[PDB]
């Protein structure tokens, strides 16, 4: 926990949040995005039409070229670098500085984004997926080692200009109300994990576990949407799509193409159904869900206009930056599991409300996971 690292997270809607950090000496300030889905910490270190600062190695008098090219390609997009090690600081952050490895971003498509106030990436997730290979050490596992910060972190990202915390080196409980449910991290690599059931306004999708986690299932803080795989991506479509029926939207909505708008005010909300996560359990046969509100997934772009924040996926399902605003989550790396709680940042509804609530039983949770 601590008190200093409360609201140390900002962002715009969309577009990512991020946390303020330093590298090198002197002290070069420099916002990164905050990104459980991957594992790579690195920065601009050359001049982008999109950055408005960035990494000057040769002026940093502790810089130790590792002499290794580095590149990255995420499903969005990737930069190209130059490996290398430096000292690190989060202001707002723990009150230590140490020496972990940096990729200096040279060239990069499609990564960096216009507006967004941040210029570079602080991989949260394992070694294991981390380039060119697991033996390039991420800042949290290097931070762990070198300090005394516990094997452990939160985030708490609140909706809308965006904001939230992270709490490095354990939880802080005065951001979320009721208990904490914890589900397994399924394996150390991304943040793996189960979904053993799935509910529209309570109907349960009826579709085979194993198809919800269909080539695999990460929580991650880099994305923005609730990605799911082809069969579960259609069926919730067709699922909320029936739900708010009494109106017709252009199928260029559904596909996160072209917003919808409403006067001002008008949103109804009501017709748009909840969604219910049923994650594995601590416990024999015993799981867990996590709602999510339409507040959640349909993201705010005169009228009140949104974004269908639900999109397909190749590559499992990806529980997003709008999943993971509802809630606090804890990332506790030290016992291999997830914590997820009702954040102190709450969505709201005066009839709905995202909710945490346990337990529950499911028969034979283990055969959920795809193979
Ligand atoms: C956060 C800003 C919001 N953006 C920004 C662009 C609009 C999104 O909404 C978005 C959409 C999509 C999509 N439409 O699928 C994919 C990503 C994405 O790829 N994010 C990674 C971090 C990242 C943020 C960034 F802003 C730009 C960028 F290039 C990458 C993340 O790490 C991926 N983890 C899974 C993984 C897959 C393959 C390879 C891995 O290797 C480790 C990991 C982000």
């Amino acid at each position: 926990s601590f008190v200093e690292m409360v609201d140390n997270l900002r962002g715009k809607s969309g577009q990512g949040y991020y946390v303020e950090m330093t590298v090198g000496s002197p002290p070069q300030t420099l916002n990164i995005l905050v990104d459980t889905g991957s594992s790579n910490f690195a920065v601009g270190a050359a001049p982008h039409p999109f950055l408005h600062r960035y990494y000057q190695r040769q002026l940093s008098s502790t810089y130790r070229d590792l002499r290794k090219g580095v590149y990255v390609p995420y499903t969005q997009g990737k930069w190209e670098g130059e490996l290398g090690t430096d000292l690190v600081s989060i202001p707002h952050g723990p009150n230590v500085t140490v020496r972990a490895n940096i990729a200096a971003i040279t060239e990069s498509d499609k990564f960096f984004i216009n507006g967004s106030n941040w210029e570079g990436i602080l991989g949260l997730a394992y070694a294991e997926i981390a380039r060119p290979d697991d033996s390039l050490e991420p800042f949290f596992d290097s931070l762990v080692k070198q300090t005394h910060v516990p094997n452990l972190f939160s985030l708490q990202l609140c909706g809308a200009s965006v904001g939230g915390s992270m709490i490095i080196g354990g939880i802080d409980h005065s951001l979320y109300t009721g208990s904490l449910w914890y589900t397994p991290i399924r394996r150390e690599w991304y943040y793996e994990v189960i979904i053993v059931r799935v509910e529209i306004n309570g109907q349960d999708l009826k579709m085979d576990c194993k198809e919800y986690n269909y080539d695999k299932s990460i929580v991650d803080s880099g994305t923005t949407n609730l990605r799911l795989p082809k069969k579960v991506f259609e069926a919730a479509v067709k699922s909320i799509k029936a739900a708010s029926s009494t109106e017709k939207f252009p199928d260029g909505f559904w596909l996160g193409e072209q917003l919808v708008c409403w006067q001002a005010g008008t949103t109804p909300w009501n017709i748009f159904p909840v969604i219910s996560l049923y994650l594995m359990g601590e416990v024999t046969n015993q799981s867990f869900r996590i709602t999510i509100l339409p507040q959640q997934y349909l993201r705010p772009v005169q009228d009140d206009c949104y974004k269908f924040a639900i999109s397909q996926s190749s590559t499992g399902t990806v529980m997003g930056a709008v999943i993971m605003e509802g809630f606090y989550v804890v990332f506790d790396r030290a016992r291999k599991r997830i914590g997820f709680a009702v954040s102190a940042c709450h969505v709201h509804d005066e009839f709905r409300t995202a909710a945490v609530e346990g337990p529950f039983v499911t028969l034979d949770m283990e055969d959920c996971g795809y193979n």
